[PDB]
């Protein structure tokens, strides 16, 4: 996260990092047992890790439980990013508590000019590195449709949505992958793609998760 702010430990609940012997992307905890994430996300030998706030010191109130199955959309397109989502159900179902708990999926899609909340591990530089241990948060509006597709001139379809600032500063980044934006409590978008990170007139993009809410509750009901 680019521009954003230290969120406060355990303030953002359904976030998690996953972890293959080193942070590598963000997901949303939806129900005791399953994580949305991004399909560019997928790799083997995945554990989730929830009740994370510094990712590099145990502080007591984190779960650890390893994937027992990973789901990528059926149509993911990996050259687009076309359908960026992925399921990622847990071995066993973690114990919810205030500092470990599900997000709500969408029923309706979240509306151009709605303020959202976009957090992350990763990293907080436009230009060069800097990776912080502790989770950082961004308040960021949903942009117009044809501001989006301005930016990213034939890229952008049906299924993603821009939302940060075309002035450029504010942004998710690499290792933000895959993690949450939450508007009015519910999971609207999943952090997806862009064209580096905070600069003019290349916001990020989205998955935009309402399309997806009856593949996710179909795939859940039967895995
Ligand atoms: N820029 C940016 C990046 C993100 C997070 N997602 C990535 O870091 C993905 C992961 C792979 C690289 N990537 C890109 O977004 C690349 N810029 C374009 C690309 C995509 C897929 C394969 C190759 C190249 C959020 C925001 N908001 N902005
Ligand atoms: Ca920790």
């Amino acid at each position: 996260i680019v521009g954003g702010y230290t969120c406060g430990a355990n303030t953002v609940p359904y976030q998690v990092s996953l972890n293959s012997g080193y942070h590598f992307c963000g997901g949303s905890l939806i129900n005791s047992q399953w994580v949305v994430s991004a399909a560019h996300c997928y790799k083997s030998g995945i554990q989730v890790r929830l009740g994370e706030d510094n990712i590099n010191v145990v502080e007591g109130n984190e779960q650890f439980i390893s994937a027992s199955k990973s789901i990528v959309h059926p149509s993911y397109n990996s050259n687009t990013l076309n359908n960026d989502i992925m399921l990622i159900k847990l071995k066993s179902a973690a114990s919810l508590n205030s500092r470990v708990a599900s997000i709500s999926l969408p029923t309706s899609c979240a509306s151009a000019g709605t303020q959202c909340l976009i957090s992350g591990w990763g990293n907080t530089k436009s230009s060069g590195t800097s990776y912080p241990d502790v989770l950082k948060c961004l308040k960021a509006p949903i942009l117009s449709d044809s501001s989006c597709k301005s930016a990213y001139p034939g890229q952008i379809t049906s299924n993603m949505f821009c939302a940060g600032y075309l002035e450029g500063g504010k942004d998710s980044c690499q290792g933000d992958s895959g993690g949450p934006v939450v508007c009015s409590g519910k999971l609207q978008g999943i952090v997806s793609w862009g064209s580096g990170c905070a600069q003019k007139n290349k916001p990020g993009v989205y998955t935009k998760v309402c399309n997806y809410v009856s593949w996710i509750k179909q795939t859940i009901a039967s895995n």
